[PDB]
């Protein structure tokens, strides 16, 4: 029969007289059918974690969630093969990305803050003052409260834990709302936390969707102590406006148009390499990936046969098959949304150096979601399909000439998530990505990710620093006591 | 024959189609006449903040930022006596307190984040990877751009300088508005700016209001990189939409109902000296004040008994004169408000314990937006004379028999700027004050300000944390620059 | 049928033919026969060390040595039992003792540095240079070599981890020698590393004495990377001067004549609880015991009469027993030291509050080394009793009257390990602790250790500071990377 | 008249007895008579210094040392031509060295270390316990007492003052002995703490020599709290054996056989100008230089020509003409020791490149201590004068085929104390640079000295980091304070 995918508030699974379904962009097929959550539900929750953290949650010591961080990773990894199962059926992603990239950076975000929790000093300094007194500055962490998570549907286990183990880390309970494209993962978290013990009340799943809906409620509701979310800038601007209302802390991670910078002195295999995944890794639906490709007039052709090439041999193919590397998109509106920018890259008078349609299987598979892999070229600077995000497996590819010109063009958009360059030139490589204007530039690699390192987005691609003590002193309110030592009286 | 408070914009500084008076509340004369900047002024000085940067500003090492920081500081002790003078003018505060907290503070400002810049690290991680490679992950900290810098009425420099010094230290350009009723110093701050070849742009003041007028132009201005304000929390809730449509960074600074806790071990002497500031230095205008008073029973009447005689002898007088405590309140507007309070705490039942009105000094201070020192006691802890800000020299003062219940009444507000805490017991002191849901909760003292330190509210009283290192993260624009170091091909 | 501790040198068990007995000073029976390294042993466990780090060990990530070192500790743990069983037959130490402090302590020195290795930053600066052009800055931390790690037999297990697990995560190989005493749970740890896998030639073990012996082998063998060693202070210096010829790093930590100073103030009963740790646990033999006692004169004679009552209640007794609160002395030999101090004591003119001699239990204990707990007062500050380190269960006791007194009195030595204040008074707790010259300071408590804190010895008690950062530095070598990034030319 | 340089103790200027001529190695001249101090006066130092710490000094707050260290570096710049005198007449070093590297870096020095002290943190960390207890643990720094500061003529002042600053910083008093050569700028540095009012004792000033005179005296008290040294690594090994004596910290910098290493890819012109100062600034004798050179294959013959031709350009003149780039060496008797090792250098079959005599002027020049610049080839990595450090304005110059071997070669030494890599390449840069077994490792550049990062020497070259906080720790006695904090009692 079909599964379930429930809500889980106060320790509780809560169904729904309003359901979805959960669709499948392999073939359309529906996989799970997905309990909404109304207002009331959503005031539940948040009710339920403000209840937690007057319970057994608001007395425990950063070592004992330590361990509970460390327990949950362990179930997660018990249970992989789960996870792995269900964000590939929500997603289409293929057994390559998922089980390398998804699943295990998702568990691993448990453990490092773990890690980082067990670690953390504490903040102080020693204030001299007149007369031989004294007064000693601490800061103490304590939770927010109950912070609202809104994760989206890229990367659906992975941001969702990369914004709940430092949340939980921090003793806050969470209020969770995963994607309606990607309610599976988020589900089977909730699992996890029941079956390790995690007090009720503590970690709390919504469903639905966003405007009128689940997103909406958390984002307004009164009683939520701050508000992370990853997605598009739009939304981020609409979240910020309601979280004005009782100027709630914000986290956000929005997307972006980014650029990659190859020089003629790169070591070109290992260039190549990279590249197809910064363009095409998860279909080009990572918030990190490249859609503006600056390549160095010298290599400039050999570049681009040679990445036609790479793309002819990009097996675009069933998901599970343990060597496909592309699967489809995650849904048909997002499909019809790239495609619409395929045609407007025809319509502004784009070259297709590869892709441009749709594969055709024969089977069920074309009643799924699918698009090939696109590189275009011939455009300004200031073509649309150049400047705005597409968020698929494309990018406009173009020479340069000078390291200045290509900072500079690089540089050239209301953006500023990522980059990636390519260059053996010791000099040029520390120059070039330094004055990227992003919160992660990557020199001979793409998708690096040290989580005790500070990462976020520039102008529209985000507001604040997560990774480390980033993320720990974001979900905590910081109290500075300020001790005063008096000189012994008369 | 009158005061000119002008724009400074890109290096010159300018007059205005519209003008408005600064009025001292002391006696509620003319002071200076001051020129609001109009929109297009604002986009100019936006404009003129990042063509700085594309100039000599923005070749600028740290350490010669460090050397600006030090630079402005000089200059403005060298004129100590003019921002004195004119932050006196503005706000009608007691030599006691500007000539010790507004000016010092206020060039300590440049000195400290001098110090803090001098010696930031770089926030580094190796990632070891497969195969022997491995990442070098480090942070480039750049400008964010123009910082937009709305500053308020009750600590005119001081806060104006806890905001630009980082902003200058991270290397960006500035487009600040002072308060229309305090737009002196900052006009102050623009000349030394000016005096110690500041490149043009760097540092922008435009004067005015916040509706229809510069603090809104700064607030939407779809090129300001960020917005740093102090001030009320609700004008927080407007420009952070304002904020929203550009997702542009913000740090909050936004007042709160604060709390003071006196056991009844503490030195008696020294508390009612502190206490006599947490409620009453600034006229009760720091947003850092107590309005609630907790005082544990076995003390309450004492401490009562005791509070009154210390008011009695408090100095409510002329504000030049070295002896003075007490000035008048900002403006006739916030007098007022305060007043209104007043009189809703007469509506809601409460006892008087001191002052309660307006001082009568039968010459033309009278004119002036004078207010007593004042106590009520007798109310819950629901009503809303002891629940809301009122922002003026005045604290509810209530009884307390257990350190859990106390801890709980505390925290029983939506603000949480900061708590002020009395005891000698060791123990008692660390558990409670670090309890209190505040950004800064002070353990036998009130109101010492380590720039090292995290600073900010919690709830409705801020967002962010500033002080040290939080501000040059703040100011600043991180880049985690991730090398891959491949192994011998 | 007799246990053989034997050595373990690059993954080999190794017998020897020199040879000598672990006696339990319980009945002084025999436990054990220990094979003694000779020098050629000694020489190939260096050369087996740095042969280690050319392969396996020496290819190894920080985050594969994360994953070893918390390998290491669950393997302890689960073999906990025959650690426990060990520790108590060569030291006496009871259940109590050894089953809550030693084994427990000892295995979480491992998960201790495994997290903070996982989390250790790179230290890094930006250096700004003219012409647009700059360094980066970053320490690369490499390991030293082959780490000495000589330990003594007051806390065997819990003092060879906390160098042994630093040592590791930092890469290197080590060559440790337990005392001559306690030979057991560091055999049981080769056992442990060889059984988990770590590579042979990463952990080397020899057994024996020090002059003439694996000790002095190790600690003047020229390929030594550096050396850590803690006991006795003189010893310290003898190592120190056989470091020198390689001007080798070492740290140390070299007991001492540790301060208590009891305030009437305190809680009076959880400073008795806390004294009788203070002063008993481990019948004295923790390096960090008080052994001077200054108590207020107000309460001198409620200190003296209901210590000595809890004294009495001390069950000095079969070790297993999980009641029994005291075992012996480790040895004859330091029996044989702490009575002739307990006479030195009856010379130099002492009042004995309690104790001063040896248990008589009629069975074969009466051939172990013990000693009941001791309490002397009436002397001077200058009486050898009073300033000579005993290292046993006792303790000198005076009063005193004022705190810049007993901040002298506390002072007076040429040692500084470790002091204990108790009072519940806030500023003179953070006041008199931070002036105690010593390496640990603890307030209303004692021998509670965050392995994250730096922890070390001043004057005659030590070298340099571990713990946390500063034990991932000692046993590390810094590199400073300094990269010149030239504008484009 | 002829110039006194006198000891300084708890205040008071002190003469003796015994004294010794101050030559310049310029001429061989006179050019001041120095006051040698007894047991008696070292004892008298380090009384005063515990003294000075039982008055004003030991009352002191981080912040006015602050003050007090910028104060000193203030005077310093206002007699800043006082002190190029002096240090120029004592060492015959170029006007180009002494007035961008000597005097800038020794007033720099506290200047720096009053930054770092006035941000110093408190190193603090919170132990939670059972029953809703914790301890706060925070380390307060006191000074250690009076620490013995043995200095030497390679860099008088500034290696002086780069541990005078730091043990100032942390509230120590100090009891100086500078070189015999050297006593100069150590006599101006306590006119300068006595003018701006240091307290008397903080700063005290003993003359004399090693072995049976003030720096054996020093280092043997038993009062000493520590002792810092920079100079021969086998002094350093007598200094350690009477420390042993208290268990006194030491903090030591002890010279090296440092390598440079040159890769084909490298900026040519930047790496002969920065080599040139590597192996011949003041005259090759710092710590730092070069003194064997490895060149890859490739480019080892345009290496030795080109450097061949740039020494010839090498100005080797009078000190005091501003583009002189070469002095004398210190002292006759170093000049003799490094002839000595010209000779070992012929007698070992080397083969001479440039230099390898003495400079002729034909004036009273050549009754100083004059060598020329000198470069050699042909011998095996095993020779005497390719180990063993000869601190003159010397190298040996061999060419290496690939990264491997050139590590192994440079590592091959029982030093390790500097390294200096050339190479344009971005992955090589790092791996190179990080895998030298030193404590400071230069990539295109030399003698480049951020004071807030860890310097020291590995094996033979020293033992502990100085710098930024390394340096604060080192000069301070660290208590950790921990605080339990009880629950509540009924």
């Amino acid at each position: 029969s079909m599964k379930q995918y429930r809500n889980f508030v106060d320790g509780k699974w809560v169904e729904s007289s309003k359901t979805f379904q959960d669709v499948t962009p392999i073939d359309g097929s529906v996989v799970a059918v997905v309990h909404e959550a109304d207002r009331d539900l959503v005031d539940a929750a948040v009710k339920a974690g403000h209840r937690a953290l007057e319970g057994e949650w608001g007395r425990t010591t950063a070592a004992q969630r330590v361990d509970w961080l460390r327990r949950i990773a362990n179930e997660m990894e018990r249970r992989q093969q789960d996870f792995l199962d269900a964000e590939m059926a929500d997603t289409g992603k293929p057994l390559s990305m998922a089980a390398t990239i998804d699943i295990p950076r998702g568990i691993a975000n448990f453990r490092n803050f773990a890690d980082i929790l067990a670690t953390a000093p504490v903040d102080s300094h020693r204030l001299d003052l007149p007369d031989g007194a004294y007064a000693l500055n601490y800061a103490a962490r304590k939770p927010l409260g109950v912070v609202g998570v809104i994760s989206p549907w890229n990367l659906p286990l992975l941001l969702l834990t990369w914004k709940v183990a430092p949340a939980l880390a921090c003793g806050n309970a969470v209020v969770v709302k995963p994607s309606e494209d990607t309610p599976g993962t988020a589900t089977l978290l909730a699992e996890v936390m029941e079956a390790v013990g995690i007090p009720p009340g503590v970690f709390n799943l919504v469903h639905g969707f966003g405007p009128n809906s689940a997103g909406e409620f958390i984002s307004q509701h009164p009683d939520i102590s701050a508000i992370t979310f990853t997605g598009e800038s739009k939304t981020g601007s609409t979240i910020m406006r309601a979280a004005a209302e009782g100027v709630k802390p914000v986290s956000f991670e929005l997307g972006g148009k980014n650029a990659a910078v190859i020089f003629a002195d790169c070591d070109f295999e290992k260039m190549l390499d990279g590249m197809m995944r910064a363009l095409f890794l998860n279909s080009g639906q990572v918030c990190l990936c490249s859609e503006r490709v600056y390549v160095e007039r010298p290599i400039f052709d050999r570049f681009c046969v040679a990445l036609a090439e790479r793309i002819k041999a990009l097996k675009v193919d069933w998901p599970h098959e343990t060597d496909t590397q592309m699967g489809p998109l995650i849904s048909s509106k997002h499909r019809d949304k790239v495609l619409s920018y395929f045609e407007l890259a025809r319509q502004e008078g784009a070259t297709f150096l590869a892709g441009g349609g749709v594969p055709r299987f024969g089977d069920e598979r074309d009643n799924g979601a699918w698009v090939e892999p696109t590189v275009i070229a011939g455009l300004s600077d200031d073509a649309r399909v150049v400047r705005e995000e597409i968020f698929g497996p494309i990018c406009h590819v173009t020479p340069f000439d000078s390291e200045s010109e290509v900072i500079r063009r690089a540089n050239d958009t209301r953006y500023g998530l990522a980059a990636t360059i390519w260059t053996t030139n010791l000099s040029r490589a520390h120059r070039v990505s330094e004055l990227m204007r992003v919160g992660i530039s990557w020199v001979n690699t793409w998708f690096l990710r040290d989580l005790r390192t500070p990462f976020g987005g520039a102008g529209l691609s985000g507001i604040g620093r997560e990774g480390g003590m980033h993320s720990l002193n974001f979900y905590s309110e910081l109290t500075n006591v300020c001790v005063r030592i008096d000189k012994e009286s008369p």
